[PDB]
């Protein structure tokens, strides 16, 4: 099978075992983790480079007969780069195997990540990807994204992002590139507070992975059944989120006359605007545990310093009385907290390479899916509102962006002043 072929080719795999980051490929690289480097804070095999001088040094135990590279190879990992590091016009070297002349290195510079392969003469080839897109919400500033480098020493070096090919450069025309002996993770440039990044699931393979192979690794490491927050972190219970609809990214959820509506951000550049919603486990899973596909959840909104439970309206938005076809329900708040079916929802990941988003469903009385669009949701006013609603008969809306929700947590990689 493709997968066996894949995993079998692993010649370095940095994973957390017994609370230490080590090489689990079988090849016994020495992995020296700096004393202040925090491991396993978001995902099991992650590490955070955040304090001055944070470093991980890996010393390979590899071929001693070939001084020069003799086989194809690939490198994969996920990376998440803070807003403050992204906003710098400076250049930062993040991973480096160049000891004297040859080797490769990963750099960040003005919202771009650049991969460099260099030979013994310092002739080099470069692959670049603009992950920031000038801090756009569509881009990947402070967002987990899968990077993959494949090398055909007698062909091309390719750069993939989330399994999509971005850039190719011939490397067959380089002269000698020596086998790596040491790989250094860490920034040596002077950094400011809040300039941090995370790396997870670092692997090197002894072959040039096909695009098909790469998508298999990508899908396997994304953890398909773990719901994600906006940044690509696992979504957690008991954690504050600013919840936004994909069709109205600069509007926040707010109660107006006890009907939830979407109010426009006064400043589109400030993500953390609105009324934080905390997600509660109905089955009583551990505090702060990860939320998964199929979990029953309850939503609590913090509004003007008080907590309320978000519930579906018992009646439909317009009067024709008991509805059982094409029904639309507004959402409301109640101060009585407890397990009420009318307030129980379930969240399901949407498969997308460019957004971390989910659909939210209710099965109370009638099966509904939450979406946002323009409605007249008040019983005593004809006023329109961008309104989050629970709608029945939603089969034709399953691919509609109006049904996609994102959960923005206050993340250390995106800092906003009080």
């Amino acid at each position: 099978s493709a997968m066996a072929s894949i995993n079998d080719s692993k010649i370095l795999s940095l994973q957390n075992k017994k609370n230490a980051l080590v090489d689990t490929s079988g090849y016994n690289a020495e992995v020296r983790v700096g004393d202040n480097v925090q491991l396993n804070t978001i995902y099991t095999n992650d590490f955070k480079l955040s304090s001055s001088g944070d470093k991980i040094i890996v010393n390979l135990n590899n071929n001693i007969l070939y001084s020069a590279i003799y086989e194809n190879s690939s490198v994969s990992f996920w990376i998440k780069i803070s807003k403050d590091l992204t906003n710098s016009h400076n250049e930062y070297t993040i991973i480096n195997s160049i000891e004297q002349n040859s080797g490769w290195k990963l750099c960040i510079r003005n919202g771009n990540i650049e991969w460099i392969l260099q030979d013994v003469n310092r002739k080099y080839k470069s692959l670049i990807f603009d992950y920031s897109e000038s801090l756009s919400h569509t881009g990947y500033t402070n967002k987990w994204f899968f990077v993959t480098i494949t090398n055909n020493i007698m062909g091309y070096m390719k750069l993939y992002i989330n399994g999509e090919l971005k850039q190719s450069q011939k490397i067959e025309d380089l002269d000698e590139v020596k086998l790596d002996k040491t790989i250094v993770f860490g920034i040596d440039e002077n950094i400011d507070e809040n300039q941090m990044l995370w790396i997870r699931d670092f692997n090197i393979f002894s072959k040039e992975l096909s695009n098909e192979d790469i998508n298999i690794v990508y899908e396997g490491q994304i953890l398909r059944n773990v719901i994600k927050d906006y940044w690509g972190n696992p979504l957690k219970f008991d954690t504050e989120y600013y919840i936004i609809n994909d069709n109205y990214i600069d509007r926040y959820i707010a109660p107006e006359s006890n009907v939830l509506v979407l109010v426009q951000y006064p400043d589109r550049s400030k993500l953390y605007t609105g009324n934080p919603i905390t997600i509660k486990s109905v089955s009583d899973k551990n505090p702060y545990s990860r939320i998964l596909n199929g979990d029953n959840i309850i939503l609590h909104m913090l509004y003007n310093s008080r907590k309320y439970m978000i519930i579906r309206d018992t009646d439909t938005i317009y009067a024709t009385q008991e509805c059982s076809q094409n029904c639309v329900y507004a959402l409301k708040l109640q101060s009585n907290l407890g397990n009420y079916g009318i307030g129980i929802f379930s969240i399901k990941n949407i498969v997308s390479k460019n957004k971390y988003c989910s659909q939210i469903f209710s099965s109370f009385r009638e099966n509904t899916m939450l979406l946002a669009d323009i409605y007249k949701p008040w019983r005593f006013s004809f006023k329109n509102a961008y309104t989050p609603v629970a709608v029945t008969n939603y089969e034709t809306k399953l691919l509609s962006t109006s049904s996609f929700w994102k959960f923005i947590s206050r993340d250390p990689g995106w800092v906003e002043p009080p």
